[PDB]
């Protein structure tokens, strides 16, 4: 009963856009910046980020209620106020956020959709970029990390062709002096493998 667990926990989980869009600051109860992760899996990333950064409000977003319920288990345990989980029903994120309502966007290990005919499904494809540009402020940024070389190669070109500026590029994240990295479950699971992790900060 994924849907059941989510519904019993409205202090953390948002289920319908009507009670979200333009209302996120009211929902958190302060004007702290709102940073969103799209495709938040089982919540290790948003949880670890909320802990590192008490004065930032995080929203973990997933299309699947099942996996969001696992994120909830993690979020309930931590018990900190600067997180919320959002179930999205398939619509554009503009149904859930007003233009400029969020401050930064995170994409972690997003589905690569390697087949050419599935380009449109990649979260770094231009129609998703249109949506992200709207919901972020002017000069708003996407911070994107993945171990998928093909996806990262594609996304650098997609970002650039769209007209975004690349502010930083990491081609071996774990080997760099980058600090504050919070690993996803996937990232943990495979840390022992030691394959390079790619990262970029891109700006609209």
């Amino acid at each position: 009963g994924a849907t059941e667990l989510l519904e019993a926990n409205p202090q953390y989980v948002v289920l319908n856009p009507l009670e979200a869009k333009a209302k996120w600051r009211d929902l958190f109860g302060n004007d702290n910046p709102i940073h969103v992760e799209v495709g938040s899996g089982k919540g290790a990333f948003v949880s670890g980020m909320a802990k590192q950064n008490p004065d930032i409000n995080y929203i973990g977003i997933d299309i699947q209620k099942s996996v969001l319920s696992y994120a909830l288990d993690k979020v309930l345990e931590v018990g900190v106020p600067n997180i919320k989980l959002l179930w999205v029903d398939g619509s554009d994120l503009t149904d859930y956020f007003e233009d400029g309502e969020i401050d930064r966007l995170y994409l972690n290990f997003s589905d690569p959709w390697p087949k050419k005919r599935h380009e449109k499904r990649r979260l770094t494809y231009k129609t998703f970029l249109d949506t992200f540009k709207r919901i972020l402020p002017e000069n708003g940024e996407i911070h994107f990390k993945t171990d998928n070389r093909g996806l990262f190669e594609y996304s650098l070109v997609s970002f650039s062709q769209y007209g975004m500026k690349l502010n930083g590029v990491w081609l071996d994240l774990h080997a760099s002096d980058f600090e504050g990295n919070v690993m996803t479950e996937y990232e943990q699971k495979f840390s022992n493998k030691g394959q390079v992790i790619y990262r970029v900060e891109a700006e609209f």
